[PDB]
DNA sequence: GGTAGACAAGGA
DNA sequence: CTTGTCTAC
């Protein structure tokens, strides 16, 4: 899921999952467990801790509880439910999170390719893999400056800058690729080659598209298909990556 | 020290 | 194939 899904699941599960005390937890794929590295240690130091709130860095969902944090990452398909206790676990379940109340959090990832990590909660914003992590899009830190500051430091294209979650948290391969589209950029123009007011344009852009989608696409997936703005075909290349598209007369 | 590819996997 | 980022050069 990408950011705003993310952050759809962190407004919904909460609700699910505030106020209940963890009784077990139960590993099915131990991989998934990234910190601590025993999957028994992860298990055994969150039993008997309560959920007290859930918040979200980029597309990290972060469980906090009594003394931990639970930090986790969706990846490619993860996904969580609440459910009860006494019926059989939906297929490809990893990880289950069972309550005192007889309530499970499940997590199923076909792919295996999400993510956990617990630490006490003074220590997760300074360790993997929260650590490097690059302001919130739609937060005053992120900003034409800041955003400014790192393009003019590197050769490398404006979507591969976009792209990495230092420089911004949880933009997506689709917002990159919109962002660049309302913006009138080419994805494979080099950072260090926009203009001042090309990334004031830009970071508005990636505001907006961000923020709408929180709260109709232009080119992702539309390859082959008129510009909605144009009526030029749009064209799908690869630029750090990975599929990117864009309007060759709309983007300069 | 600056940046990709490497790397995680089960199904078409 | 299909994705996100942080470990590896
Ligand atoms: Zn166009």
């Amino acid at each position: 899921p990408e950011l705003p899904e993310v952050e759809t699941i962190r407004r919904t599960l909460l609700p699910l999952i505030v106020g209940k005390t963890i009784e077990d937890v139960r590993i099915f794929w131990p991989n998934i467990i990234r910190h601590p590295r025993d999957s028994e240690a992860f298990a055994a130091r969150m039993i008997g801790q309560t959920v007290r709130g859930l918040e979200r860095r980029g597309k990290f969902l972060k469980f906090l509880l009594d003394r931990d944090a639970l930090i986790s990452h969706l990846r490619m398909e993860g996904r969580y439910a609440v459910a009860s206790a006494l019926e059989p676990l939906e297929p490809h379940t990893h990880v289950v999170f069972c309550f005192t109340d007889g309530s499970e959090l499940r997590y199923r990832d076909v792919a295996k390719f999400g993510t956990m990590h617990v630490y006490a909660k003074e220590e997760a914003d300074r360790r993997p893999p929260l650590a490097e992590l690059g302001p919130e899009p739609l937060s005053p830190a992120f900003s034409p400056a800041v955003l400014a500051e790192r393009a003019v430091k590197t050769k490398r294209s404006v979507k591969a800058l976009l792209l990495d979650c230092t420089v911004v948290a949880g933009f997506g391969n689709i917002y990159v690729d919109e962002s660049l589209f309302r913006a009138g950029i080419l994805p494979g123009r080099p950072a260090a080659s926009l203009s001042s007011k090309e990334i004031e344009r830009l970071h508005e852009e990636m505001v907006a598209t961000i923020g709408e989608a929180v709260m109709h696409l232009y080119v992702y997936g539309r390859q082959g298909n008129p510009c909605k703005r144009c009526g030029t075909p749009i064209e799908k290349t690869v630029v750090a990556g990975r599929g990117t598209h864009y309007c060759p007369r709309c983007q300069r």
